[PDB]
Order: C-alpha cells, then structure tokens, then sequence
RNA sequence: AUGGGCCC
RNA sequence: GGGCCC
C-alpha cells in the first residue's frame, strides 16, 4: 500500500525482541544456512548501515490506482468468479451468532483464547480472556459496546505490528527483513467471522479446483487429488508474487467486496462494510503511527480466503486483458493465499502477462528461477505448492507431499525450550515421504536422545490415510 | 507474534 | 498445550 502520514505519539507499545528458538543438535551437523529472524535493532547478525524499521516497512512501494476500464474489468472478473463460486458453495451466506463466531461451526474452527487481543487493550495490561470469555462463549463489557458500534458503522480501530520470531535464510536474517504481523483487535476478528464465518466454513468444506482454492486441504490425503487433477495438462506454472498481500490496490479491494459479498448472495450488509475497513489501516509500532491504503493486513480474519479470491480474480483479469475470449474454462488453478498453480491446454504466455498483473500492482515470477521466464510444457511434477512437490510414491502409485531435504534441515535445527521431542513427532509425518534413507538421516543425529517414529510406522498411518481402502487391499 | 488452516 | 503451511 501506500504510507500516507508517520507520526510521533507519547505513547509507545512494546515488540518482542529476543527469539525463544535455540539452536538443537542437528545445527552442528546439517549446517544450514538458516537462522532465527533479527528480532532486535542492534542485533550483532545485521550487516552494517540497516535499520530495522525502515527495512520492515519497506514493503509499501504505493498504492496502485486503475483506470475505468481496468475497474470495469476487473469489476466482471470478479462478478463471474463470485457467480462459480456461490454456485458451488450455495448462498447460504446468512450472519452467525455471537458465540457460533467463537464455537465455530463445522468447517470452520473455534477462536483461540490466548491469543494476542490488540488495541486498544493490550496498552492496559490486559489478556484476551477479560474481555471475551471463551469457556461459554460469551463477551463482556467493552465488546459489548463495539460489536453494536460497528453496527452503527462508526467503528474505528489500528493494527498492533508485531515482530514474526521465525526461521528465514540467512541471506534474509542478514538483510534485515523479519516479517511482521498486523494483529486486529479481537472484537474486529469477532465481527467479521459474524458476517463471513459461513462462507467461509462452506468454503473450507469444498476445496479443490473447482473454486480454486486450498484453504483447509491436508496434504497427506489432499495430493492424489490434486496431483491427478493437475496431471491431465499439458502446460502447468508455478507462480511467484512478490509482497502479495501488501500489493493489493484500493481499488482491486473494494471492488472485489462489492462484487463478492453482495447482499443478493444472502450476506449482511456489514460484510461489505467490515472488509472495507481493511483498506486504509493505521498501524502503531512503538513511537510510530502510521496511516495507510491499500494492502491486507497479515493477521485478520478470513485472510487467506480474501487472499485466495483475489489471487483467483488476478488470473481471471490479467487474461482477459492480454487474450480475447476467455473464461473459467480457459484454464485451471488451485492458491492458498499468495501461493498457486495454474495449469491449461492453451500456450498461455505468461510472461505477456506480466504488465497485465502490473496494473493491479502486483509482479509474478516463474517461481523456477532458471532461464528467469515463464516456459511451456512443464508438469506437476516440476512444481511446488505449500512448500511441497508432487512426487508419485514408488509402492503404491499415489501423490505424495515431499518437502526439500535442506528445508526439513533447517526445520529440525531449531526449536524452542523443550518442545523438541513432539517437535520431532510432527516433524517425521512430514520427513516420511522424502524415503527411507533420508528419513534416517534427518534423525540420526537425535536417536540415543530422544524418541523416534518408525518409517514403517508413519508410511503405514500414510496409506490409510489418502485411501483406507489402499490399507485393506494391500492385505488381501 | 496474528488470522486461518492441517497433523498430534 | 507443541509442530508445520499460507
Ligand atoms: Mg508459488
């Protein structure tokens, strides 16, 4: 988006500046170029001359804006996306009750009680089981007024930066650019799952292709699905954004929630009222205040579904603007979030496509970096989703979620105080599908210490998991 | 350190 | 309550 005013108040808020994850001991044996993310401004890992605030803000390059045209077409791509989409999911978009927002519903999971409530509560001291109490489902004094308050429509709020206490390659930890969450207040995240909780459930419940969304998929059982779906085309592309979520212009925002959550397709009209608050954002680090416009704040409610409708609507706009005769037809995609496939019969040239994207302020990347260009022919095999590739188990045929071997050891070289030993259980479900040898590998510097799954332990939860029919078959 | 997922 | 993905 675009910065608009910085300013200096009294007050300041406090970050979180000391990394709770320590180094295990795989560090010393896989030597991997990862490390914790600079937390601090006067971290001894920053190269000279990098400011920490000045890098972390460095995202906002401006606020695209669209001419008529480019509205009007954008304005049909998302009106025809939104038809396929309430088409499949139904329009059974009504508002939720107070404490089904809280409870959840099916598809959709229950808010986390101790979390991070925001402002304007966290400058009191003050935790988010106060305000909200979760056990029943029930909110107290000061949600009160501002539930009804953004009924009134006179709801005003700011977005508490926080700094993401992550994993990232050292070439990033040495730049200097740790990312950061724009945590709402709790009482917004209430509301909005009041107006779009349902659409998102159903939302949940229905991913695949058809919707192009991934929101809510396992991969364990998800990637002989996908992967079959993917595989019956000839061309497929792994697309790269750069700043997604902080790109999205005012105009490509607003015009997607007027076309999407219409009161015609059963929503409130708060749903389009609420999404619009996320354009101009004023956002409180410290001293700073800052105002901006445009970009989604990465820490919302629905943000990977609001994420996952525009990256659909992009392909949809950048096509029709490049090609003349296109439609959902034309191609196939699957996203979550910034991340995405594509795939079509057609030689879709997708580096034509590249100032088409331009307009709405976004630049893709062939996500292969070689030859730096959007080639033809390439399979779902070559191509990476959710940090995963499709690769086809030699025992039994199926798609499997493989992850590169240098990531899982950057992975397991880490960890917080005493979360090792379940960390290394939910690590190995994902270490299984890279093979036998690996898997033993990736732990061998762990067994003596701690507690290992057996290969043959997890590849056998594996196969009755995609299919427990595959489990039965396999012993008659 | 958030929103939302998926596994325990 | 922990891990992983976006
Ligand atoms: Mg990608």
């Amino acid at each position: 988006g675009l910065i608009v005013d910085t300013r200096d108040v009294e007050e300041r808020v406090h970050v979180m500046r000391k990394t709770k994850l320590a180094p295990t001991v795989a560090h010393g044996v896989f030597n991997p170029e990862f490390g914790p993310a600079a937390l601090s401004n006067k971290d001894p890992r920053l190269n000279e001359g990098v400011v920490l605030d000045e890098v972390i803000f460095s995202k906002h390059k401006g606020d695209t804006k669209m001419s008529a045209e480019d509205k009007a077409l954008f304005r049909r791509c998302a009106a025809d996306y939104a038809s396929r989409l309430h088409s499949v999911l139904g329009t059974a978009n009504a508002p939720l009750s107070i404490y089904e927002a809280i409870k959840g519903v099916d598809g959709l999971d229950a808010m986390e009680p101790d979390t991070a409530p925001g402002l304007p509560w966290a400058l009191q001291g003050k935790r988010r089981g106060a305000l909200i109490d979760f056990e029943n489902g029930t909110v107290g004094p000061e949600v009160e007024a501002a539930l009804k308050l953004m009924e009134k429509r006179e709801y005003k709020f700011a977005c508490q930066t926080f700094l993401k206490d992550e994993i990232r390659p050292m070439e990033k930890v040495r730049a200097g650019k740790t990312r950061i969450v724009d945590v709402l207040p709790v009482e917004h995240i209430l509301y909005t799952r009041m107006m779009i909780g349902r659409f998102c459930a159903q939302m949940h419940s229905n991913n695949g292709p058809q919707i192009g969304s991934a929101v809510a998929a396992n991969p364990d059982v998800d990637w002989q699905r996908f992967g079959t779906h993917f595989a019956q085309y000839r061309n497929v592309w792994d697309v790269d954004y750069s700043a997604f979520d902080a790109n999205h212009c005012s105009d490509a925002m607003n015009i997607m929630f007027e076309e999407v959550f219409r009161t015609e397709f059963g929503f409130h009209p708060n749903a389009e009222w609420i999404l619009k608050t996320l354009v101009n954002t004023e956002h409180a680090y410290e001293n700073k205040r800052i105002t901006v416009e445009g970009g989604m704040p990465s820490g919302c409610s629905a943000t990977s579904i609001i994420n996952t409708i525009l990256n659909n609507i992009y392909v949809l706009y950048a096509l029709r603007r490049h090609y003349e005769g296109v439609e959902l037809d034309t191609y196939t995609m699957i996203s979550y979030g910034d991340d995405i496939v594509v795939a079509s019969d057609y030689d879709l040239d997708f580096e034509a496509l590249k100032p088409h994207f331009k307009s709405l302020g976004q630049t893709i990347t062939p996500a292969d970096k070689s030859d730096k260009g959007f080639v033809l022919g390439h399979s779902i095999t070559d191509v990476t989703f959710l940090k995963r590739h499709f690769h086809m188990d030699y025992g039994t045929g199926f798609y499997k979620p493989v992850m590169a071997s240098k990531t899982l050891e950057a992975i397991l070289s880490f960890a917080r105080r005493g979360t090792i030993q379940e960390k290394l259980i939910s690590v190995a479900g994902l270490a299984v599908h890279s093979g036998p040898d690996e898997y033993r590998r990736l732990f061998e510097p762990f067994q003596g210490l701690f507690e290992i799954p057996s290969y043959r332990s997890l590849y056998l939860r594996w196969v009755n998991a995609v299919c427990g029919d595959a489990a039965a078959a396999l012993e008659h």
